[PDB]
């Protein structure tokens, strides 16, 4: 296991344009193309994003190939936020994994709310820090997904994906 199964997993893999659990249109393995309502706006990003005519279909080197860059991003984007650089830090590749994880499905803002639980894990807290993930719009909208990042950060093992 590392943070590309591991999201492999999570996001799976569709080679045309989807919405994703928000109902925003997506393509690849969980790459969001645009918050836009507008399909054809979606389309433009994709074209954009592969560099061609894509017509809302890609194959699976370019859904790999977007998939590396979006938790390449995720990562240096972790590492230039004064908020979760210390965090990622002070934990283990298991653990940052599960970082990983949550960046890339919420994205930064979507992580500003998680003051508390980014202290717990901090502080190693592992247990504490569960049980306050759970406490979040993330866990009751996508519980099985939240559940199996959880139990990474409250046991630093990936049994959650064996
Ligand atoms: C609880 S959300 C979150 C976001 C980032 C990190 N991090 O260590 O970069 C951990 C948890």
């Amino acid at each position: 296991m590392n943070i590309f199964e591991m999201l492999r997993i999570d996001e799976g893999l569709r080679l045309k344009i989807y919405k994703d659990t928000e109902g925003y249109y997506t393509i690849g393995i969980g790459h969001l193309l645009t918050k836009s309502p507008s399909l054809n706006a979606a389309k433009s990003e994709l074209d954009k994003a592969i560099g061609r005519n894509t017509n809302g279909v890609i194959t699976k080197d370019e859904a790999e190939k977007l998939f590396n860059q979006d938790v390449d991003a995720a990562v240096r984007g972790i590492l230039r936020n004064a908020k979760l650089k210390p965090v990622y830090d002070s934990l283990d590749a298991v653990r940052r994994a599960a970082a990983i994880n949550m960046v890339f499905q919420m994205g930064e803002t979507g992580v500003a709310g998680f003051t508390n639980s980014l202290r717990m894990l901090q502080q190693k807290r592992w247990d504490e820090a569960a049980v306050n993930l759970a406490k979040s719009r993330w866990y009751n909208q996508t519980p099985n997904r939240a559940k199996r990042v959880i139990t990474t950060f409250r046991t630093g093992t990936w049994d959650a994906y064996k």
